[PDB]
């Protein structure tokens, strides 16, 4: 019997006589593959070798269990600090989040492919062991009397037995579901013997798995063992996969089940299942883009779990305002430090830079989905820019007469532009998608109007105040006006609105609250994730409305920008229309 335990600076083997990394915790193995899988809670990652490759780095905190499925050729995890028990594919891709609530401190995992069942460890207030179905099926708390401190499960398939050690209570007991017989941090299983690592030898101690008796030591001065397995083929016993020739039917994710056909279709994070319980979505349908200092990150609203997918983007420095393109699939976000405006997928793949010049504090971000447009407010240089979502054709669209931009807004297939004001006398102001029209739309109770949503469907537009800590709701001209909610708002401030919600940040942006516009009730989304500073609510898929402008650009040269009397032509910095006004050359 050889034995595999993850040190934390090293992986070894030892008998019956990968290094350079910072703390590992975990450890496991696919023996038919070859491959070797590890986890790591300071640099906050899952990787993998053969006998390096990224697995999962896109969010953990302290992952101390790690679980292969050889037969699902799945990987299961579970970290302790963000409490949920996570799946995925074995390189990574397809990554479904299993639990979520009712989690403490999850520890050690183990699995039983064959029978399609998991079990792990808390370590709260309230420690336990429970299982569950490899696909997330049935929740089952199996021991709850006298334990703290859990650890090192273990199974034995060849006499179906649960076996698990108790760092604060020192026995190594078995059971297996029910039944339960009392006979030391990590342990594991071969033939006879049950080897485990004790919290005071620092040596490699081994009995017999039915009595006990026969106390050996394999090997002493092992000073790290956080984590401790059977490095054998036989440790893993062969069975055909149920899911089969091709996934089962199932477009992603084939899990094993307990029940039923022993394999369960499933989607990845956030995503949705269809009627026909095999397919998924195309992705998630509602999302919550969130703008942090230096991550970027995405809600699904399609399934109660809330979790923030952190973006694979590089160099998000000071990330401001953020907003996205349905019809690309764009985002587009604005950043105080690099001083420009970059473009990229929900994947973060694609990663472009949009504008870099003459930028200060952009504030600010808006699309325009029809004229296929970009626009921005800069509080340093006091004015509104448009360029094309590409980032070509820059102009200045408002200067004079503009003091302290900062949340925008537009209305295409009404032809309306709204926007925020600061400075000498603060206000929320309204003008044609030229500039044209620009008229005061909200004049008093103001001070630092800092976020603004429109309701496209019922004529409303939303707005937030960081001086006056209130959040007003409006009609897009014919004024209702009326304070929805009362309430702290940071400086920079993370407002969007969709569908029957509101989505907010809390003073502290620390939180993501949301409040059912029409009614009242308020309930916390995303807890205990710094530095948020911006948010888009958006429907993925649904785009909304049209106007002249987007047929063959309205027949404009460069720019086209949108009246509701019509349609006006426009010109890049230093361009000028020409006799008809559809062409714009340089003078
Ligand atoms: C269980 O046993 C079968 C039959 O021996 C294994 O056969 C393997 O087939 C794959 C391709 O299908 C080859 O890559 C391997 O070389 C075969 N293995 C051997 C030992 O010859 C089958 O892979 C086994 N099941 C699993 C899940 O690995
Ligand atoms: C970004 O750039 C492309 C290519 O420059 C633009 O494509 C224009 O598209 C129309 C088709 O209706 C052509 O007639 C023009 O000749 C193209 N313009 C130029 C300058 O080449 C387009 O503006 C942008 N892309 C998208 C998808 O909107
Ligand atoms: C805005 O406020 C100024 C100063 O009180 C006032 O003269 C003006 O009429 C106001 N505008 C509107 C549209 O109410």
């Amino acid at each position: 019997p050889l034995l595999l335990y993850a040190n934390r600076r090293d992986l070894r083997l030892v008998d019956a006589t990968v290094g350079g990394l910072e703390d590992a915790a975990a450890v496991d193995f696919v023996f038919s593959h070859g491959l070797i899988y590890w986890s790591d809670v300071s640099e906050e990652a899952i990787k993998r070798t053969e006998f390096v490759q990224n697995v999962v780095v896109s969010g953990l905190l302290s992952p101390d269990g790690l679980a292969c499925d050889w037969l699902g050729e799945k990987l299961y995890w579970t970290d302790s600090e963000t409490n949920r028990i996570e799946v995925s594919n074995l390189d990574g891709s397809l990554r479904k989040v299993l639990f979520w609530q009712e989690l403490d401190q999850p520890r050690a995992i183990a699995l039983d492919p064959s029978s399609g069942f998991m079990y792990w460890t808390d370590w709260g207030e309230v420690p336990k062991i429970e299982r569950a179905g490899m696909d997330g099926s049935s929740r089952f708390i199996i021991i709850n009397s006298e334990i703290y401190w859990p650890n090192g499960l273990t199974l034995d398939y060849e006499e179906q037995k649960l076996y698990w050690a108790d760092a604060k209570l020192n026995f190594i007991h078995k059971s297996n579901l029910d039944g339960t017989n009392r006979q030391p941090f990590a342990l594991t299983l071969f033939e006879d013997i049950l080897y485990w690592t004790d919290w005071s030898t620092h040596s490699i101690l081994a009995c017999n798995k039915y009595t006990g008796e026969g106390l050996r030591e394999i090997h002493s001065d092992i000073f790290s063992p956080m984590d401790i397995h059977a490095f054998s083929q036989q440790r893993q016993p062969n069975a055909t996969n149920p899911c089969g020739i091709d996934n089962g039917g199932c477009s992603h994710l084939c899990l094993m089940s307990p029940v039923k056909p022993f394999y369960q279709c499933a989607c990845p994070t956030g995503v949705k299942l269809l009627e026909n319980g095999k397919t998924c979505k195309d992705g998630a349908t509602e999302l919550l883009l969130l703008a942090r200092r230096t991550d970027l990150r995405r809600i699904s609203l399609d399934t109660p779990d809330f979790t923030d997918i952190v973006l694979q983007l590089e160099d998000i420095r000071h990330a401001i305002a953020i907003d996205y393109d349905p019809v690309e699939g764009y985002i587009y976000w604005t950043d105080d430090e690099v001083r420009a405006i970059r473009r990229s997928f929900i994947d973060g793949s694609g990663s472009q830079f949009v504008v870099t010049a003459q930028i200060a504090h952009p504030d600010g971000i808006a699309v325009d989905w029809v004229a296929r447009n970009l626009y921005w407010t800069d509080t340093g240089t006091d004015r509104i820019e448009v360029t094309r979502l590409n980032g070509t054709m820059r102009k200045i669209l408002i200067s004079e007469d503009l003091e302290e931009p900062r949340a925008i807004v537009l209305d295409p297939m009404v032809g309306y532009m709204y926007w925020t004001d600061w400075g000498e006398i603060p206000k929320i102001e309204r003008a044609a998608l030229d500039g044209s029209d620009r008229v005061v739309l909200v004049n008093t109770s103001l001070g630092w109007p800092n976020g603004l949503a429109l309701d496209y469907d019922e004529g409303k537009i939303y707005w937030g105040d960081a001086k006056t800590d209130k959040i007003e709701v409006m009609n897009t001209d014919g004024t209702g006006r009326r304070v929805l909610v009362e309430d702290k708002i940071p400086h920079i401030f993370g407002f969007t609105l969709l569908g029957d919600y509101v989505y907010w940040t809390d003073w502290q942006r620390r939180s993501i609250e949301r409040v059912h516009k029409r009614s009242a009730e308020r309930e916390v989304i995303i807890d205990q994730l710094p530095d948020l500073m911006g948010l888009k609510a958006t429907n993925v898929h649904r785009v909304i409305g049209s106007n002249p402008c987007a047929e063959e650009n309205g027949g404009c040269s460069h720019l086209c920008l949108y009246r509701p009397q019509g349609l006006r032509c426009a010109c890049p910095i230093g361009f000028e229309l020409i006799s008809d006004m559809k062409t714009c050359i340089v003078p």
